[PDB]
C-alpha cells in the first residue's frame, strides 16, 4: 500500500513496491567505528551556508522539510569526499517515540534520539529530479541529536510545528539560518548509499558527523506532537519515522579523522 512506518506499511514492506530496497548500497547503516578506515586523502568539508535562503516548512506526511531556494549557489556543500558543488534543497529529521531510538544511522549499534539530514544535490545535473538518477547525485549531511541541553538554533523550527501539525500543511519559513544546527566539529564518516525513504534511489554520498548536537526533551517532545495523518483524520502521531540499519555489503566506511 502507500508506504509509511506503521505495522503494515513500514520499512519491511517497502521492497514490494521498491525492489531496490534490497540493493547493494542501501542506507542507513551501522557505523562500526573500529572498522571505519581513516582516509588522510579526505579533505575537510566545506559547508558554506552564509547566503542560505530558507522559504517554507512543510509536513509531507513522513517528516517535516525546511525548504531552501536552490535556484542559485546560495547554500552549498563541497570538499570532503565530494567532487564539485552540491546545493542545499531541504533539511528534515527522523525521530523516535522515546529518546532511546529515532536515528537512522547507528554508531557501534548506538541509536540516537534523532537524526538531522541536510540534503544537497550536484548542481552538474541541473535539478534535483535528474540528480537522484545518478550515483553521485546527492550529498546528505547527517547529524545526530541527543537529549540534554536545548539547541538554541532549533527553537525557531520547534515553534512553527503547531502550524503544520498534519500532512500537507505548510507555512512560511524565511530567514532561518541552518548554521545554528551544526556541531562544533566537522569530523565525519562517509560511504556511498541511498535515500532512506522510497524510492530508495542509490544516489547519495553520505557524510555523517561524529559529534552530535544536543536538544532538550521539550524540543523533541514537540516533534512527537506532529501527525502523519491529514487534518480531520484519526490521529497518528508522527514518531519512529526512521528506517533501520541495512546490510553494508560491499562497502567501506571512511573516517576523516583519527
Ligand atoms: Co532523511
Amino acid at each position: 500500500h502507500h508506504w509509511g512506518y506503521g505495522k503494515h506499511n513500514g520499512p519491511e514492506h517497502w521492497h514490494k513496491d521498491f525492489p531496490i530496497a534490497k540493493g547493494e548500497r542501501q542506507s542507513p547503516v551501522d557505523i562500526d567505528t573500529h572498522t571505519a578506515k581513516y582516509d588522510p586523502s579526505l579533505k575537510p568539508l566545506s559547508v558554506s551556508y552564509d547566503q542560505a535562503t530558507s522559504l517554507r516548512i512543510l509536513n509531507n506526511g513522513h517528516a517535516f522539510n525546511v525548504e531552501f531556494d536552490d535556484s542559485q549557489d546560495k547554500a552549498v556543500l563541497k570538499g570532503g569526499p565530494l567532487d564539485g558543488t552540491y546545493r542545499l534543497i531541504q533539511f528534515h529529521f527522523h525521530w523516535g517515540s522515546l529518546d532511546g531510538q529515532g536515528s537512522e544511522h547507528t554508531v557501534d549499534k548506538k541509536k540516537y534520539a534523532a537524526e538531522l539530514h541536510l540534503v544537497h544535490w550536484n548542481t552538474k545535473y541541473g535539478d534535483f529530479g535528474k540528480a537522484v538518477q545518478q550515483p553521485d547525485g546527492l550529498a546528505v549531511l547527517g547529524i545526530f541529536l541527543k537529549v540534554g541541553s536545548a539547541k538554541p538554533g532549533l527553537q525557531k523550527v520547534v515553534d512553527v510545528l503547531d502550524s503544520i501539525k498534519t500532512k500537507g500543511k505548510s507555512a512560511d519559513f524565511t530567514n532561518f539560518d541552518p548554521r545554528g544546527l551544526l556541531p562544533e566539529s566537522l569530523d565525519y564518516w562517509t560511504y556511498p548509499g541511498s535515500l532512506t525513504t522510497p524510492p530508495l534511489l542509490e544516489c547519495v554520498t553520505w557524510i555523517v558527523l561524529k559529534e552530535p548536537i544536543s536538544v532538550s526533551s521539550e524540543q523533541v517532545l514537540k516533534f512527537r506532537k506532529l501527525n502523519f495523518n491529514g487534518e480531520g483524520e484519526p490521529e497518528e502521531l508522527m514518531v519512529d519515522n526512521w528506517r533501520p540499519a541495512q546490510p553494508l555489503k560491499n562497502r567501506q566506511i571512511k573516517a576523516s579523522f583519527k
